[PDB]
């Protein structure tokens, strides 16, 4: 799922053109000089067989040297800018020397993602058909640049970036235990399926494991919701699964009626749980298997298992393609109490 936003549709940080007159500016969604004047004309291009194709949407400017229109896309995430390039169908284009336009660059952080250069070395003139541009932006990526250059002269140099967009896949919010609180489109909570099996490291076998709760209170009546440490800080889940660790226990999902693609949970040691100051772990490992193979293991990042007073991880893995079996498996630290593992707002996605 790709969204789009148009150039025409943000704000610039600054914009240039190559018009003596200064209280013109650079227009949206219109040629330079038309839309200055205020006419109704739409941005309009010779595209392959010298049709000629108009725009809803779009920049017009007049070349310099350069004409420069920037935008500030920090932290914005794009991935992609997309545009067709040339000499807008309305240019005075009366004299040879009119509409004549050496080059036009794409710039982003101070380097040249694109110039027509490479297919156009003697530039664009009034009947030159358009240029289709697409380039990849960096992750990373705080300005773009879009430059025209004039050449000998500014006149008739209407230069449109017809189409002018910035793409991006449309995907989740940074995962935080309030969006996991308050749902994500297309998540699924565990706590809302049916396991295959649910095994726990409980000696009483009448107990199971818990939906929304931590194990002991859920299975002693109380609907107590699951609370963890995150960043030292207590905090109650409102979705999730509580289990008591084992050898390993184990709680598994057939998936395969569905293409899930992601699992996503906070994982550590119930607030309620019995706890007394030991040096050893109190949780050993905890797995995420997926048709017998371990796609993730906490002792990479806790090669040593984790403590009541652990703050609990965030556990973000994706589902290989035609998975029919996932399990998530709790290795008990075996000395202690505080075995009350729990998943904290527990969920699959389906991409
Ligand atoms: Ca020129």
């Amino acid at each position: 799922h790709m969204a789009s936003t148009y150039l025409s549709d943000m704000d610039w940080s600054s914009a240039t053109h190559g018009d003596i007159d200064k209280t013109k500016t650079v227009q949206k969604d219109a040629p330079f000089t038309t839309g200055n004047k205020g006419e109704h004309t739409k941005i309009s291009l010779l595209t392959s067989d010298d049709k000629v194709k108009y725009f809803d949407k779009g920049i017009g400017t007049v070349a310099d040297s350069p004409s420069v229109i920037s935008y500030d896309i920090s932290g914005q995430g794009f991935e992609k800018f997309e545009t067709y390039i040339g000499i807008d169908q309305s240019a005075n284009s009366s004299r040879s020397d009119h509409a004549v336009v050496d080059r036009i660059e794409i710039e982003i952080d101070g380097k040249v993602v694109y110039s027509s250069s490479v297919t156009n070395p003697e530039g664009f003139r009034y009947n030159t058909q358009a240029q289709f541009i697409s380039v990849t932006i960096p992750q990373n990526a705080k300005k773009i640049s879009l430059k025209s250059f004039a050449g000998e002269h500014t006149w008739g140099d209407e230069v449109v970036f017809a189409d002018a967009k910035l793409i991006k896949t449309v995907s989740t919010q940074t995962i935080t235990p309030d969006l996991l609180n308050k749902g994500i489109n297309g998540g699924v909570y565990l706590s809302d399926l049916e396991w295959v099996d649910a095994t726990h490291g409980d000696d009483d076998k009448s107990k199971t494991v818990q939906k929304d709760k931590p194990f002991t209170p859920g299975n002693n009546g109380s609907n107590n919701k699951i609370k963890l440490l995150i960043d030292g800080k207590e905090v109650e889940f409102n979705k999730g699964l509580g289990t008591v660790a084992s050898n390993p226990s184990s709680i598994k999902y057939d998936v395969s009626g569905a293409n899930v693609t992601r699992f996503i949970s906070y994982v550590g040691i119930d607030r309620s749980a019995n706890h007394l100051n030991s040096d050893y772990a109190d949780i050993q490992k905890f797995e995420v298997v997926a048709d017998g193979k371990v796609i993730y293991s906490s002792d990479s990042k806790y090669p040593k298992g984790i403590k009541y007073d652990t703050s609990a991880f965030l556990v973000d893995v994706e589902i290989p393609k035609d998975t029919q079996t996932i399990e998530l498996k709790s290795y008990s630290g075996k000395h202690t109490w505080a075995d009350e593992l729990v998943l904290g707002g527990a969920l699959f996605m389906a991409n």
